[PDB]
């Protein structure tokens, strides 16, 4: 477990935030990359804009963040700028969606979309499972999550770092539960599942969000959402990234054959022809679908559709020598 130090939080409730970012973090295809410096400032500033500033308890809560930070591995590509990029997309959807949710909500999905893949080590649940990597043994399913969330609360375990104090016991044991649910989601493998009930839910007609279960599901694809966000943004950046989820695919697949195994095409680094057809099977099978059903569920959110359609468009382009 890693702590942040004591002048790193104090000089981050310093931060204020300038006025051109205000008016475009606002935005779906909005892209935090070039702000670094600015990222736990602008959860923050998010956190504020969604669920109010005496709300949250602030020593707290810059505590929380930076420790969270110190958590992220570097790794290429599950690290601390996916984290602050799935929280911007969940940012977006609420702002977009606000009154649908509740307080708490607001308050643990932003929480929840930070941690989501704390402690990631840029290894797939498959490959700690078909091996062990004790991981694999206690959390039998969705295995990474797990752990993932374990961590979140870990890091709530430690001194000033449990901003969710001020909650009622009631409320507490909800907030930890809305993440639970919201980080497992964000097992990939659930995610297909879970589309095509909703699926048939919104065009049969059945979908209910008083329903504590239809809710459940709908905040499931949400979070599906975001994690992917990145094949929302302007094409050179969805295509920088796919970069740095590949470094760790093929990483992976050396370590894999390191071992005497022969990893699939995706993370095999002698099989980067494929890729190309590998990601419009998965803009096709996984991504656009995503976005489709989401669109439907929550209107206000077709721009991040679009954009997903426009960067599926260019990986068809890749196909065709273009
Ligand atoms: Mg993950
Ligand atoms: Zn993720």
């Amino acid at each position: 477990m890693s702590i942040c130090t004591s002048e790193e939080w104090q000089g981050l409730m310093q931060f204020t935030l300038p006025v051109r970012l205000c008016k475009e973090i606002e935005l779906f295809h909005f892209d935090i990359g070039p702000f670094e410096n600015m990222w736990p400032g602008i959860f923050v500033y998010m956190v504020h804009r969604s669920c109010g500033t005496s709300c949250f308890e602030l020593e707290k809560l810059c505590r929380f963040i930076m420790s969270v930070k110190k958590n992220y591995r570097r790794v290429p590509y599950h690290n601390w700028k996916h984290a602050v990029t799935v929280a911007h997309c969940m940012y977006a959807i609420l702002q977009n969606n606000h009154t649908l949710f509740t307080d708490l909500e607001r308050k643990g999905l932003l929480i929840a979309c930070l941690c989501h893949d704390l402690d990631h080590r840029g290894f797939s649940n498959s490959y700690l499972q078909k091996f062990d990597h004790p991981l694999a043994a206690l959390y039998s399913t969705s295995t990474m999550e797990q752990h993932h969330f374990s961590q979140t609360v870990s890091i709530l375990q430690l001194e000033g770092h449990n901003i969710f104090s001020t909650l009622s016991s009631s409320e507490y044991e909800q907030v930890l539960e809305i993440i639970r649910k919201a980080i497992i989601a964000t097992d990939l493998a659930l995610y297909f599942g879970n589309r095509k009930q909703l699926e048939e839910m919104y065009q049969t007609g059945s979908l209910n969000l008083n329903n504590q279960s239809h809710r459940d599901r709908v905040i499931g694809l949400m979070m599906t959402a975001c994690d992917l966000c990145s094949v929302t943004k302007l094409w050179p950046v969805t295509k920088l990234t796919a970069n740095d989820i590949y470094a760790e695919f093929w990483a992976e697949g050396d370590e894999m054959k390191k071992l005497g195994i022969q990893p699939i095409p995706m993370m095999d680094r002698d099989k980067k022809d494929e890729v190309p057809q590998g990601q419009l099977g998965f803009y096709n099978a996984v991504a656009i679908p995503c976005y489709t059903t989401l669109t439907q569920i929550l209107p206000p959110t077709e721009p991040l559709l679009k954009a997903c359609r426009d960067n599926l468009s260019q990986w068809e382009k890749v196909i065709r020598g273009e």
